[PDB]
């Protein structure tokens, strides 16, 4: 009633949660090797992809990138045609919508999923591609995550994926960084933790309030002010300066601050540099 | 040991300290160089001291509320002289150094001193709810805390003076680095049609989220161990790799993934393609940088 293609991270993570339902669940794997065990729960496993897709409707796409997909789907292009392949991927929007319109042209449906947690939370997910085919496979899909169908455009999903692993990674070295310097001044990590986190969680809140002011292109500095702010980063600088620790990410964000001064926003909230973001 | 308090420095922050200490009871004297921002608050009991070396003298226990310690010795060095005795509270916000040579600087005039870091804006004063760093010397923080409570709460942090600073700086450093890839996320939804309301709810699901991973990853980070059983520095430096690529297709400015990716760069050239990402840490303490 299903298949996985790419077994692996979430590849399993998703195979498992299907065998546990009741499906007809056939894989199959890129390097070609074992990971079989699952045989042990109701699970064919092909000799080729020809029939790995020939066996169901459904087809889940887990690979590591797009450019693996092309080379494994190619040979069987002429079965792709009637299937709904989807493609879950962590890769750019680009490559999304390249990708849909290849599968479109062998007569198949798409689906583009960006999933939103390790193969552990196997809990949301963002979907994107023609609705009709999605709301088609909606139920079979909510049983391996939570969905968020995100619109028609093919590269909504990763897009959406992209700007929260944006936040992620910044975000998390920015606490990486805030560690150093902690420790490097004579206090743990374990005693750091409390105050990382009451900062990330504290955040939401800032969203929240800059937000429609943000959405109207406003950026009056009622609150804050621009030249406290850059004055703020920089003794941020200089605190990791004098710790000794690396300064290229803070002094990234005091180049952000910089250019905002110069256009004229010292009297603005430091949320105008948004428009420095936009390359005004 | 009488409840009287001297509040240099009247920008918001000390006028809301100075207007805490006068509901509470204390004979409250004042000074900043205006001489006008202390109407209200002279309106509610405060006495002005029209100079330093009087304000000095008002009081044993001195609150400073100042842009910074470049402004602590503008005005505190011209009245060297009346610093002996004195216990000064330096709420400002500078570098942990520039706590300790303040520290210093005060001890060797004769003033006992407590950095004090602040947690909340003007109108938090006086709400229990409300914390401020403070370190410096346990023995007169103690024999100072009750007075210190009329303000906020307190979290001593220890004997070295640059604590409270240094508490203070990193949480900027999460904050304006973090809220400033929201930012820079946003200008990439908006640019591909998605508007800053549409990317509320997931902005704010993902900065949410961060206290679990921090969580998670603490008691690794703490001893020092990086392994990869959850996460590898080199499917991290990818998924940086499809951020900056998206973010030019949009046509947004790419300093601040790129520099995320830098961090990653480091890493990979010094061998921890297989750690877990947190590794970093020892790129950013410079462990692969000769001493």
């Amino acid at each position: 009633s299903v298949t996985v293609i790419g077994l692996g991270p979430m590849g399993k993570a998703m195979a498992a949660a299907f065998l546990e339902h009741g499906y007809k669940v056939t894989v199959w794997n890129r390097t070609s090797n074992k990971a079989d065990e699952l045989i042990t729960k109701g699970a064919v496993r092909a000799s080729t992809v020809h029939e790995a897709l020939a066996a169901n409707e459904l087809v889940i796409l887990s690979l590591t990138d797009y450019d693996a997909m092309y080379t494994i789907l190619e040979p069987a292009s002429e079965n792709l045609s009637g299937k709904v392949l989807v493609n879950l991927s962590s890769d750019t929007p680009d490559k999304a919508r390249e990708a849909a319109k290849w599968l479109a042209n062998r007569g198949a449906g798409h689906i583009t999923g960006g999933v939103q947690v390790p193969p552990s939370g196997i809990s949301s997910t963002y979907y994107s591609g023609p609705k009709e085919v999605f709301e088609a496979n909606k139920e079979t899909l909510e049983v391996l995550t939570g969905t968020d169908y995100r619109g028609e455009d093919p590269g909504l999903a990763a897009l959406y994926y992209q700007i929260q692993m944006d936040m992620f990674w910044t975000a998390m070295l920015s606490y990486l960084h805030a560690t150093a310097v902690a420790q490097a001044n004579g206090i743990t990590a374990e005693q750091f933790l409390p105050y990382a986190a009451e900062t990330m969680s504290s955040l939401p809140k800032f969203i929240e309030f800059y937000t429609p002011r943000i959405n109207a292109g406003e950026y009056p500095g009622d609150v804050d002010r621009l030249a406290m702010g850059m004055a703020s980063v920089e003794h941020v600088v200089h605190t990791t300066q004098d710790a000794g620790i690396d300064i290229t990410l803070p002094t990234a964000v005091l180049e952000v601050f910089r250019r905002g001064m110069e256009n004229g926003h010292a009297g603005n909230s430091f949320t105008s540099l948004i428009e420095i973001f936009k390359k005004s």
